[PDB]
C-alpha cells in the first residue's frame, strides 16, 4: 500500500543520492526551473524556432519571449535574426552556453560512472528493462 | 561503453513526455533551481535547521540562508524557534508553503495516474523490477 507522496518521498531521496554523486554548477543554480528547462532544450535538440520552444514548454509565445530574453541576459544563448523581417529566425546557443552545457554533461558523466560502479551485470539488465519499457509504454497512444 | 549525452538526452525526452502530463504552477515556474531543491526537502521531510539544509545542498551556509532568505520572501517558509526547546530554530512552511505543496502533490498524483493508466499489468512488473532494483543498488554499501 504506497500513496502518491510516498513514491514522492522516494524519488526525491533519490535524486538526493545522485546530488551527491553529482558536481556544482553556479548558473544552473541561479537559473529559474523554466529557464533551465529550455536550455537544455536547445543544447540537447539543437537550433529551435520560437514556435518550436513555444510548444515545447506546453507555454505560452510571452512566457517564451521572456525565458529566451533571459537566457539571452545570462549569455547563454543568442537570437540569430533572419535579414528578410528582422524577426527570430532561430535560438542557439552562444559559446558560453556551449561551454556550461559541457560542464552539466560532464558532471553527469560521472555521475553515470558512479552509479555504474554500484551495479552488476544483472542489476544493469532489470533495470535497463524496466527503463526501456518505460520509454515505450509512454511513447504509445 | 555508453555516452553521457546519448542517456542525458533519452531522459530529458522522458522528462518532456512527463512535463506533458503533469499540470503547471505559477510559484513553480518562477522559482529558482536550488529555492525549489531546499522548499521540498522542508516540505516532503519536514521542518530543519539551517545546518540541516547546507549538509543536504552540498551546500554552505551563506548560500543556505539566501535560499531560505528567497523562500522567505516569496511566502512560502518561516524560520520559527522551537516551541518547547526555546533555543533551536528551524525552517518551517506558512500556509501558502503548504497549500503551495498541496498543489505539487496533487499534479504528482495526476502524472502518477497518466503513468499508471499506460502500464499493463506486463509492464508495470518490468518497470517496478527496474526501479525497485535501483532503489536497491544505491543504498547498498
Ligand atoms: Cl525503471
Amino acid at each position: 500500500h504506497m500513496d502518491a507522496l510516498e513514491i514522492f518521498k522516494t524519488l526525491f531521496s533519490l535524486v538526493m543520492r545522485f546530488s551527491s554523486y553529482l558536481p556544482s554548477n553556479e548558473e544552473i543554480s541561479d537559473m529559474k526551473t523554466t529557464e533551465l528547462y529550455a536550455f537544455l532544450y536547445v543544447a540537447l535538440f539543437g537550433p529551435k524556432k520560437m514556435k518550436e520552444i513555444a510548444e515545447f514548454l506546453s507555454t505560452t509565445k510571452s512566457n517564451v519571449t521572456n525565458v529566451v530574453d533571459s537566457l539571452e541576459k545570462r549569455g547563454l544563448v543568442v537570437r540569430e535574426m533572419d535579414p528578410v523581417d528582422r524577426r527570430t529566425y532561430r535560438v542557439v546557443l552562444t559559446e558560453k552556453g556551449k561551454e556550461i552545457f559541457g560542464e552539466i554533461l560532464s558532471n553527469f558523466e560521472s555521475l553515470l560512472k558512479s552509479v555504474l560502479e554500484k551495479f552488476s551485470e544483472e542489476d544493469f539488465k532489470v533495470v535497463s528493462e524496466g527503463f526501456n519499457r518505460m520509454v515505450e509504454a509512454l511513447s504509445r497512444e
